[PDB]
């Protein structure tokens, strides 16, 4: 994990700096 997270809806990875999943739009914290 090089400073990133995975969405809890589409399972897509995203930068730690990000705020919400750019694919489904939903936040990593729902
Ligand atoms: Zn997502």
């Amino acid at each position: 994990k090089f400073e990133d997270w995975l969405c809890n809806k589409c399972c897509l990875n995203n930068f730690r700096k990000r705020l919400k999943c750019f694919r489904c739009g939903a936040d990593k914290f729902d």
